C-alpha cells in the first residue's frame, strides 16, 4: 500500500485599495454610566469575562486590507 | 492499493477598491445607562461572557477589503 | 507501506494600500463613570478577566494591512 | 472682504497599452531633391524658420502613451 | 481683507506600457541632395534657423511613455 | 490684510514600461550631399544657427520613459 500526495496550491492574488484621501472625521460620543452590582464570581475552567467597560474607539486605517489564509494537511496511518 | 492525489488550485484573484475620497463623517452617540444587577455568577467549561458595556466605535478604513481562504485536505488510512 | 508527501504551496500575493492622505481626525469622547461592586472573586484554572475599565483609543495606521498565513502538516504512524 | 479658495482635484487615472508584439516594419523612402534659391533673408523679432530639409523618421515606441496635465490658478487683488 | 488659498491636487496616476517584444525594424532611406544658395543672412533678435540638413532618425524606445505636468499659482496684491 | 497660502500637491504617479525584448534593428541610411554657399553671415543678439549637417542617429532606450514636472508660485506685494 503506497500513498502519494502532491500539494501545489499556486496563489497569485492581490488585495489592494487605492484611496485618494480620508479627510475630516469626528467622533463625539456622549458620556455614559455602566454600574454593575454582583455578589459572587466563581470563574473557572477557561472562563474569559469582562465586567464593566466603556469602550471608545477610532480605528482609521489608510487601507485596512486583511488577507487570511490557512493551509492544512492531516495524514492518518 | 495505491492512492494518488494531486492538489493544484491556481488562484489569480484580485480584490480591489478604488476610492476618490471619504470626506467628513460625524458620530455623535447620545449618553446612555446600562445598569445590571445579578446575585450570582457560576461560569465554567469554556464560558465567554460580557456583563455591562457601552461600545462606541468609528471603524473607517480607506479600503476595508478582506479576503479569506481556507484549504483543507484530510486522509484516513 | 511507503508514504510519499510533497508540500509545495507557491504564493505570490501582494497586499497593498496606496493612500494619498489621512488628514484631520478628532476624537472627543465624553467623560464617564464605571462603578463596580463585587463581594468575592474566586478565579482559577486559566481565568482571564477585567473588572473596571475606561478604554479610549485612536488607532490610525497609514496602511494597516495585515496578512496572516498558517501552514500545518500532521503525520500519524 | 474675505476670499476662501480650496483646490482639491483628485486624479486616479491610468493610461495604458498592452501590446503582444510589434514585429517587422520597413521604411524605404525614395531619394528626393529639395532645391531652394532665395536672394535675401531679413529675419527678426522671434522668427523661427527652416529653409531646406529632407526629414526621414522611424518613430516606433513600444507604447507611446502621452499624458499631459495643466493646473492653473490666478488671483487678482 | 484676508485671502486664504489651499492648493491640494492629489494625483495617483499611472502611465504604463507592457510590450511582449519589438522585433526586427529596418530603415533604409535613399540618398538625397539638399542644395541651398542664399546671398545674405541678417539674423537678429532671438532668430533660430536651420539652413541645409538631411536628418535620418531611428527612435525606438521600449516604452516611450511621457508624462508632463505643470502646476502654476499666481497671486497679485 | 493677511494672505495665507498652502501648497500641498501630493503626487503618487508611476511611469513604467515592461518590455520583454527589443531585438534586431538595422539602420542603413544612404550617403548624401549637403552643399551650402552663402556670401555673408552677420549673426547677433542671441542667434543660434546651424549651416551644413548630416545627422545620423540610432536612439534605442530599453524604456525611454520621461517624466517632466514644473511647480511655480509667484507672489506680488
Amino acid at each position: 500500500g503506497s500513498v502519494q500526495i502532491v500539494y501545489k496550491p499556486v496563489d497569485l492574488s492581490k488585495v489592494t485599495s487605492k484611496c485618494g484621501s480620508l479627510g475630516n472625521i469626528h467622533h463625539k460620543p456622549g458620556g455614559g454610566q455602566v454600574e454593575v452590582k454582583s455578589e459572587k464570581l466563581d470563574f473557572k475552567d477557561r472562563v474569559q469575562s469582562k465586567i464593566g467597560s466603556l469602550d471608545n474607539i477610532t480605528h482609521v486605517p489608510g487601507g485596512g486590507n486583511k488577507k487570511i489564509e490557512t493551509h492544512k494537511l492531516t495524514f492518518r496511518e
